[PDB]
């Protein structure tokens, strides 16, 4: 079933597009969120074990995704190890800090060995060109499709050395809006060109951020 960010199948209507998408409207622990008030807590430190891999670059209609057909890129937090599957982008950002929307956001999507999902998010301010992303931007499929990149890509370069994060629980930001997703949002921001942002939008065909959702019961730790 088709869905999107504009027109008549937009995010406020995702719930009634089918029965399997119904948590997009009835869920109480949904992403993204406006992080406004937090609780200052002793969060467990992130350990990134990312290395170069032979990735491919896909345009799936809704985003530009970079898929990892093997394990090997992991991140460890609080004892559990999480395998990176794919990372991808929203322009503009989905999550907000104090009502601030950033020109782009990245989502590094993982499963531990229980299939318990974790999203690690990087936020992009407007700034100089992103040298480390230009490898992906060059081959970026400008319609639905897939290119195997034939030079190794290193996702370690897309994460900061300073790894403080905001921690909450949430959902996918795309249908079926499944819950049980751990959200870690990094505090140190990366940077993108105005042109890299336009180009993404040109490829994907729209602004691909879901509107922010109520926190309800949820507390955000920082
Ligand atoms: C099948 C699948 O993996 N779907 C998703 N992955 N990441 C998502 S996002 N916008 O929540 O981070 S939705
Ligand atoms: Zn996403």
């Amino acid at each position: 079933t088709h869905w999107g960010y504009t027109g008549h199948d937009s995010p406020e209507s995702w719930g009634n597009l089918s029965e399997e998408f119904r948590l997009c409207s009835t869920g109480k622990n949904q992403s993204p969120v406006n992080i406004t008030e937090t609780v200052s807590g002793k969060l467990p430190a992130i350990k990134v074990n990312y290395k170069p891999s032979m990735v491919d670059v896909e345009n799936n209609g809704h985003t530009i995704q970079v898929n990892y057909p093997e394990g090997g890129n992991t991140l460890t937090v609080n004892g559990r190890t999480y395998t990176l599957k794919q990372f991808h982008f929203h322009v503009p950002s989905e999550n907000q800090i104090k009502g601030r929307t950033f020109p782009m956001e990245a989502h590094f999507v993982h499963l531990d060995e229980n299939k318990q999902p974790l999203v690690l998010a990087v936020l992009y301010e407007a700034g100089k060109t992103n040298g480390r992303l230009s490898s992906i931007w060059n081959v970026m499929p400008m319609t639905a499709g897939k290119v195997k990149l034939n030079q190794p890509f290193d996702a370690s370069t897309l994460l900061p050395k300073r790894l403080k994060y905001y921690r909450f629980a949430g959902s996918l930001t795309t249908p079926p809006c499944t819950e049980g997703v751990s959200w870690l949002v990094l505090k140190t921001y990366d940077h993108i060109d105005q042109a890299q942002a336009e180009k993404f939008t040109r490829a994907v065909g729209s602004e691909n951020n879901r509107p922010v959702q109520p926190l309800n019961a949820r507390v955000v730790i920082e």
